[PDB]
């Protein structure tokens, strides 16, 4: 239904952000390119960087790939598995999406002040291959928190990945059509 058609569009858009190497699959080269450029661009040294790399890779294997999952994920396979999950238990699906973005936004939280500064936010996109800096910054401005968007803005990506309502004012859906 239309609930699903609007959601399918957001899920496909979210797939293109995750596919860092624009090859139509989610694979280990995506995990490696994103984690390597995240640590390098935060001026991290070898130990703290590898610890950040373990954290990034655990996020991918838990919330994207899934245990007992395929080695590579197409967009079709990605939307098929998210659709099946939403149809079987929506409440559980929302919780998993909450748990997902809670994990990643803590990685993005580099100073650990439990908020997402402008610098932390532009760099996760830059690490994930997205260099539209005026569009990331205008995206940041939409949340009226100039010096710090609190990490309970995973509720924005919860809306983006779980809401079935085409009427929502979704700043994530709006700005990712500009950044990527
Ligand atoms: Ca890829
Ligand atoms: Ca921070």
């Amino acid at each position: 239904g239309s609930h699903m058609d609007y959601l399918t569009g957001k899920w496909k858009l979210w797939y293109k952000m995750l596919d860092v190497n624009h090859d139509g699959k989610i694979s280990i080269e995506d995990v490696e390119e994103s984690r390597n450029k995240f640590t390098n661009l935060h001026e991290l040294l070898e130990e703290k960087a590898k610890g950040v790399k373990v954290d990034m890779e655990n996020w991918w294997t838990e919330y994207i790939f899934g245990q007992n999952g395929p080695k590579e994920i197409s967009e079709a396979d990605f939307v098929k598995r998210l659709q099946t999950a939403y149809e079987t238990d929506k409440a559980a699906f929302v919780k998993k999406m909450e748990n997902c973005f809670n994990t990643i936004f803590d990685v993005i939280d580099t100073n650990k002040d439990r908020q997402i500064e402008l610098d932390e936010f532009v760099l996760v996109f830059k690490a994930f291959g997205h260099e539209n800096e005026p569009a990331v910054t205008k995206f940041f401005g939409l949340y009226n928190a100039p010096a710090g968007i609190p990490i309970k803005d995973i509720v924005a990506y919860v809306k983006f990945t779980t809401s079935d309502n085409s009427n929502d004012t979704d700043y994530v859906n709006q700005s990712l059509k500009l950044v990527l």
